């Protein structure tokens, strides 16, 4: 009496046959749209029994729906204590991702300068610097680290690594005159209005830790990042740079999940 298509997205998730019955008749219960509401009941199931056999991220790209549309639809479920806490610390690591990420890339748009390829010259963007700087990132965060604050700071130190090896030709200005000794550090701060001596203070007992006590190229940092995200089964937050659907919201979807 299981729908075949139900049957079918637990397969694609290797969800194990005890997991598979709770995950059904919790349908039948929520079910006095189809495809994202099997989703979650799995996910409670798999909370409830603790086997998850299938990562956030890997669920949200089956049934194709976003982490606030998603936690939206499971909070008018009655669930456990157990299923709530899951669902809140995933949404929380999420908002801080989503709101790091913005700031990056933000961030990257004020301090490298941009040009459109053409027949005299390539494209110059920001994809190489975005994309190690944010993966370098997220391995440190995991490393010596949710709490958005802290992760900011962390983020600058980040940023000022990479400018300061990058090319000069590719800087905007104030970053520019910044590279002609603790300069940059200070643009950064001098310009999201950081204390700069708690940025200095996470700069030497968290940042520089991590850069030793663990520049390879971006295909192994990602290849390490991947490893964590596999075994902590989230959110794969490289999917970011990609603006993959799975990770964008809305404005009113957000607003939905904090009321």
């Amino acid at each position: 009496t299981e729908e075949p298509d139900f049957t079918a997205l637990c397969q694609k998730l290797k969800i194990p046959d005890h997991v598979r019955e709770r995950a059904w008749l919790t349908w039948e219960k929520v079910s006095s749209k189809k495809k994202e509401l099997w989703g979650i009941c799995i996910f409670i199931a798999a909370v409830d029994l603790d086997e998850m056999s299938f990562t956030f991220t890997e669920l949200q790209k089956n049934i194709e729906i976003s982490v606030h549309k998603f936690f939206n639809l499971l909070k008018e479920i009655d669930t456990s204590t157990k299923v709530d806490n899951a669902m809140s610390r995933l949404l929380k690591k999420y908002d801080v991702l989503f709101a790091l990420f913005s700031k990056l890339e933000r961030t990257c748009e004020l301090i490298y300068l941009t040009q459109p390829s053409s027949s005299i010259s390539t494209e110059i963007n920001s994809a190489l610097v975005l994309k190690v700087s944010w993966i370098t990132f997220l391995l440190a965060k995991g490393e010596v680290l949710d709490d958005l604050v802290i992760s900011f700071q962390l983020m600058l130190c980040v940023l000022d690594y990479f400018i300061k090896l990058s090319p000069p030709m590719l800087l905007k200005e104030p970053y520019k005159t910044a590279v002609i000794d603790t300069r940059i550090i200070e643009v950064l701060c001098k310009e999201h209005e950081c204390n700069i001596d708690e940025v200095k203070n996470v700069y030497f007992k968290n940042f520089i830790p991590f850069m030793n006590s663990l520049l390879p190229e971006v295909e192994n940092l990602s290849k390490r990042y991947e490893e964590i995200y596999l075994k902590n089964k989230d959110l794969d937050a490289r999917l970011f740079l990609d603006h993959d659907k799975t990770l964008q919201t809305d404005s009113i979807d957000s607003f939905e999940t904090q009321r």
